[PDB]
């Protein structure tokens, strides 16, 4: 058939990593910040840890969550968060690199204004480039949003939380799964209605994600009850044009949110189309005051 990936997963002891501060948490697995010292010594490095806090339904899913994270370690992308290691306690614990500046939503909302015309355009290039790697490794992400994009540096974003991921094999160009536990707002009507997931279902999320960035961390369909996205989408409504966006940029968001996922854009085009706009940010984004400078 194909080729051995042989991407490896390290195993570590509950005593190689302690737990500092409680970052995110809730419903599913909770997550902490901490330091980690590898076997022996050398140097000490910061890290984030996910422990489930037991259940065959619970343990079976967190397994596949970490499985995918290493199966795509291959060469590995700088816009795709790599799996550091894993420790097997009662409560299984997952270890990744720590991203010091949080996530794009909690970062964009903080500097709602005062973000650069380039920075916004670069992130589109970045998020798209990473998703191309995921698309190339036959992986869909389903849960792509600004909440699930982290910032290593103000000019470096990555994708994470493969919690709902699923690896599409040879042939089968779609997938079906749990009839629930889904983010409806960032979801495509092809999926909301038929529980089918193509690579083009993630294209839909990309549009919503960039929309979040351009709207400076605003909530898609605020107040619109989740029960109605099926109707409001089929009726025609979509997220309105962000203020700073030109017809050129919003046209991309609209092309992604088309019903026919087949006429939706491919990720490769998104890199090129957005890489071009990065070369002239002031012509494609109308930011109230440029001149980036210091803080
Ligand atoms: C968008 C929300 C968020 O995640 N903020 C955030 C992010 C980091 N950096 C970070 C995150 C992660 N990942 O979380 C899940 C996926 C990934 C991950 C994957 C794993 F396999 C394991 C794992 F542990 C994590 N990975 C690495 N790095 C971060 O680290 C500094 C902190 C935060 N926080 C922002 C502030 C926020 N908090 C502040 C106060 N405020 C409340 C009023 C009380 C809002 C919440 C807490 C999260």
């Amino acid at each position: 058939g194909e080729a051995p990936n042989q991407a490896l997963l390290r195993i570590l002891k509950e005593t190689e990593f302690k737990k500092i501060k409680v970052l995110g948490s809730g419903a599913f697995g909770t997550v902490y910040k901490g330091l980690w010292i590898p076997e022996g010594e050398k140097v000490k490095i910061p890290v984030a840890i996910k422990e489930l806090r037991t259940s065959p339904k619970a343990n079976k899913e967190i397994l596949d969550e970490a499985y995918v994270m290493a199966s795509v370690d291959n060469p590995g992308n700088p816009h795709v968060c790599r799996l550091l290691g894993i420790c097997l306690t009662s409560t299984v614990q997952l270890i990744t690199q720590l991203m010091p500046f949080g996530c794009l939503l909690d970062y964009v909302r903080e500097h709602k204004d005062n973000i650069g015309s380039q920075y916004l355009l670069n992130w589109c290039v970045q998020i798209a480039k990473g998703m191309n790697y995921l698309e190339d490794r036959r992986l869909v992400h389903r849960d792509l949003a600004a909440r699930n994009v982290l910032v290593k540096t103000p000019q470096h974003v990555k994708i994470t939380d493969f919690g709902l991921a699923k690896l599409l094999g040879a042939e089968e160009k779609e997938y079906h799964a749990e009839g629930g536990k889904v983010p409806i707002k960032w979801m495509a009507l092809e999926s909301i209605l038929h529980r089918i997931y193509t690579h083009q279902s993630d294209v839909w999320s990309y549009g919503v994600t960039v929309w979040e960035l351009m709207t400076f961390g605003s909530k898609p369909y605020d107040g619109i009850p989740a029960s109605e996205i099926s109707s409001i989408l089929e009726k025609g409504e979509r997220l309105p044009q962000p203020p700073i966006c030109t017809i050129d940029v919003y046209m991309i968001m609209v092309k992604c949110w088309m019903i026919d996922a087949d006429s939706r854009p491919k990720f490769r085009e998104l890199i090129i189309e957005f890489s071009k706009m990065a070369r002239d940010p002031q012509r494609y984004l109308v930011i109230q005051g440029d001149e980036r400078m210091h803080l």
